[PDB]
């Protein structure tokens, strides 16, 4: 299915709700359910990548292109004193959905380290 | 490029620990670790933040992130790893040039700072 599985892909279809920022044709992007931050939203591919470690090196402009977005979409909603993006990778990084997918935090002073 | 501590590093002015370079990225362990595997990925460009990238940069952007889980996989991080871009004083971006982070080998938590 376009889209995948998981619930991200569900979020693509317009199968369950979001609250969406911005949508093209290759990615979308959300608020958090579980906002980490004052400003907690997700820029997720509408291709399905199940997690960073198997991305193809054709993917590279997709990758790029969520991160364009993720700064747009931060600027746009008055982030002014900056942000963190965030890529959470299997078991260690404390993955939870495997759709690829770029946090972007801001409204507070992140911290270090970065969990 | 640039006018950073990391401009330094890629014209090889100054040491650091180089896990790959290619014609337009380089990657080296970060000097001060928060994992007991933390590197970054940089642009050979000059670009100073985030927020001040072009479209065109797309590509350039993402190559960040796919030597940066190329490098983490040749690391031996088979259990995972965090990447991170910092921007301005809330993100807590220490240097002027665009750095994708990587950490891992250890869980690392939440929230992400
Ligand atoms: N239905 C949903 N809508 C928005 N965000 C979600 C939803 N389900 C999970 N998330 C978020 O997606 C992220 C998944 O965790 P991780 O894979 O570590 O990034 C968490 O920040 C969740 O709060």
């Amino acid at each position: 299915r376009p889209g995948g599985d998981t619930i991200f892909g569900k979020i693509i279809r317009k199968e369950i709700p979001a609250k969406i920022i911005f949508e093209d044709d290759r990615c979308l992007a959300f608020h958090d359910i579980s906002p980490q931050a004052p400003t907690h939203f997700l820029v997720i591919p509408k291709k399905h990548i199940s997690q960073i470690s198997v991305a193809e090196d054709d993917d590279e402009s997709l990758l790029g292109h969520l991160m364009i977005v993720g700064k747009k979409c931060a600027a746009d909603l008055g982030l002014n004193k900056g942000y963190r993006m965030v890529v959470n990778e299997g078991s260690d990084g404390g993955q939870s959905v495997y759709h690829v997918h770029l946090h972007v935090l801001g409204g507070r002073q992140m911290h270090w380290p970065p969990g």
